[PDB]
DNA sequence: GGTCCGACGGACC
DNA sequence: GGTCCGTCGGACC
């Protein structure tokens, strides 16, 4: 019903909206540098929440033909 | 004595190199960008050329504390 | 000394 | 009309 650590969810949709003021794409290993810069998480750990919270549903991941980025329910796009 | 497609892993070693060149960490993703910008490679086999380089010796993966890099053996530093 | 962070103009679709 | 590529000064250890 809610598999992430809420809190964590809360630090990786910050590190998703700083990435895209830095006018990059949200991918995970830019996720895990913002989330780390912010909050000292580690890239571990910051992983399996992504993943977590994409499950939940508290996270999109978006499939491009690139490299796959990741976007907050609230900023769609 | 050799797992890796040898002209991928030099696709790859150029692409380290290119990253570099742009003051860059290389690790994965931007690797995988820089192999598709250049010869239309697609990330899953990047990733697995990587691992498979990584493992032949060819290219050298380095434990840092945040987002590992890939190095030439060439250009170790 | 050496690596790569972070901002941002503007290329790209 | 919107996303993020690619450069590069300079912060960081
Ligand atoms: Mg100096
Ligand atoms: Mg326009």
């Amino acid at each position: 019903v809610k598999l992430a650590n809420p809190l964590y969810t809360e630090w990786i949709l910050e590190a998703i909206k700083k990435v895209k003021k830095q006018k990059q794409r949200p991918s995970e290993e830019r996720i895990c540098n913002a989330v780390s810069s912010s909050h000292g998480l580690d890239r571990k750990t910051v992983l399996e929440q992504l993943e977590l919270s994409v499950k939940d549903g508290t996270i999109l991941k978006v499939s491009n033909k690139g490299l796959n980025s990741y976007k907050d329910p609230d900023n769609p796009g």
